[PDB]
């Protein structure tokens, strides 16, 4: 209803914005396709909806909303239910298109990504490409070690991801410190592959 | 008028959201019941409204609105009207449904709760249940001690509660440091019952 | 136009809010009278208007908007034009009604007030009442000394004031440090009256 | 469409505000001219729009939108495309009218400015004027040195400028510390001209 009307009205705005800034045709279609895949014809002010509720309802919703991600992520498959719930309530749903550089090597990293659906290539200067898909995560090394992105990460298909900010990452880890090790273990394997023998983890 | 219509429009938007996210029907009904009890057909941007006023008017409005809560609460009984006002200004209104766990034993606590109307059960592994009702509060132990929750608290009825965050709690206690003692006395008696001591 | 329509629509909301919370009749009329005196039938999103402009236009507007206050305040009558402009751009216009306690003794003070128009009584426990009016300011002692309100301040008439927050106060004073003395001088006179011989100033 | 109407509705609201505050007619016309040049009949919540997108799309859009600025600016000439993107992401678009003092000698500086289109005069007490135009920047000295503005800068034409705050400047320079040198070199040459040295 109004959710569809909000999609339509906001897409209208986007169109006007693009025409005003004279974006080329190919990019306008890309933006079109992004809205369609990201929102599917509906837009909600989720933060204001969830804000209207209480903690327990909010908990149940984030838990059900992220059921697919939870299922496919062994980090989550197995864990303490309060840890999961704390993680989930901080995640931000993001959609990426084929070709997008989600992460650029050498930049400073402020977030990590969990793959619900899609395929990404990890491109490290100095090494071969490798691929990550459903139930993998990436970007954890900068959150753990606060240095620079050790590789680029590029979407190969439409990717539905959930991002976590560094500050949120540390908020959750200060509460469930025993869970840090799980990230670190994955991080050490990846650092080993790219020739960083790394004690900090 | 527009506030009844704002409720109507908002609840349709919630229905649309639940359908999009494919939530199960009984959850959908749970959510419908929550809105009915929480908002009772009307919605307001209270932040926008209050923010259009001045301090004296907001103070007056908060005291008036919480006059029943305040009279029910022994904490406010002997108390400085400025401490009362400081507290009220910082409370967030919340409603819970029967069987909701407001608090879970073992988790980290960031808020405490005052009861305006309803009954809750305090569920402590290792001890008998106890009930709390109108004008008591709970959840204060982790705000004082920064430990884990010592008990679960479950809504037995519909509960209308006002929550106070740990940051606001400290702020107002920084301001009225004589009032910390009242909370400590209660906390101490409940720690005694569950066989705990804390220096 | 829409400014009047926004007043009317927002006053409607207020009315609904009050009926819902069952406020008594006398207080509803007080709120009515407040809207009428504060807004005069018009409402603007000033922050969004001023946000649309640039610095120089913004400067000219705050300067003209506060012409009356500037005129009647010797602190301002005389001062460096950049200091004034910096002060003005931080002030918040507030209206108070006869009987209002603007400030309560013993509380912690986070703002001071400049009187554009109106009369206030300063009520110190332990001393006689005194009055302040157009071109006076009050509440400066807590901003300077960060302790407790040394007296209550109650509106006797409709008062049109401009408030300044402590953080804004210090922001401006870190830039124009030579202006602090002016507040301190007034503060010392008032502290003397209420029996606080005070070196901190 | 709605963005043309948003301009119309917004400008009526500005007219209402100016009438309420009793601003003089020529100021009222000044403000009318500013809106015409700044917004050119359309208004958008760019924050809301961009915020609906993702990082890759916002990056693409910012680079596309600033392609002329970037090509005009020698600072970006040899530069890492990630440093360029970091900077662009932090710029705020601003327009000034002829005779506006963008900066006043002697005041405290919190921002610097890049010129996309227009000419400014640099007015230094004690020295001859100089002009700056498309692709130069100014106001960088106080961002580096945290002193007072060493000169006034006045708009001679309509000026379309992008501003960068001191906090954002440091943030991006924290990230690309090799780029600080470029700003220093310019700053040093301008300090030389006004007979100043700084260790
Ligand atoms: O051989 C490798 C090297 C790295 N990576 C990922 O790429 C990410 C880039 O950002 P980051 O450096 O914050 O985290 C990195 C890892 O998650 C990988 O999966 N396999
Ligand atoms: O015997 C008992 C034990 C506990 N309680 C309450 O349950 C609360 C759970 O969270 P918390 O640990 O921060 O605070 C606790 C108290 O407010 C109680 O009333 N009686
Ligand atoms: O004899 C007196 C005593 C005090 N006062 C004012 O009352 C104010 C109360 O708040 P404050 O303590 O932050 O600042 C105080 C002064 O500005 C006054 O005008 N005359
Ligand atoms: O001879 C001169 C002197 C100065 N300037 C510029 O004017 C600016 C004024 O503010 P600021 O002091 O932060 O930075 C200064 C420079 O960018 C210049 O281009 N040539």
């Amino acid at each position: 209803d109004s959710s569809r009307r909000q999609y339509q009205e906001k897409y209208k705005q986007v169109e006007q914005y693009m025409s005003f800034h004279k974006l080329p045709a190919d990019f306008r279609q890309k933006i079109h396709d992004y809205y369609e895949h990201r929102y599917q014809g509906k837009m909600f002010d989720e933060d204001s909806i969830l804000g209207e509720l209480n903690g327990p309802l909010r908990e149940e919703i984030v838990n059900f909303n992220c059921r697919k991600l939870v299922a496919s992520m062994p980090l989550f498959a197995n864990a303490d239910p309060n840890f999961v719930t704390a993680m989930l309530t901080k995640l931000k749903f993001e959609v990426f298109q084929p070709g997008d550089y989600i992460i650029r090597e050498g930049t400073i990293g402020k977030k990590m990504y969990f793959i619900q659906h899609g395929v990404v290539s990890v491109l490290t200067k100095g090494n071969k490409e490798m691929k990550l898909s459903d139930g993998s995560y990436f970007g954890e090394i900068c959150l753990l070690t606060r240095g620079r992105r050790t590789a680029s990460v590029r979407a190969d298909t439409y990717c539905r991801l959930y991002s976590l900010s560094v500050d949120n990452f540390n908020e959750v880890l200060e509460e469930y410190p025993m869970m840090r090790r799980a990230f670190e273990t994955v991080a050490i394997d990846r650092l080993d592959r790219i020739g960083k023998k790394n004690s900090i983890l």
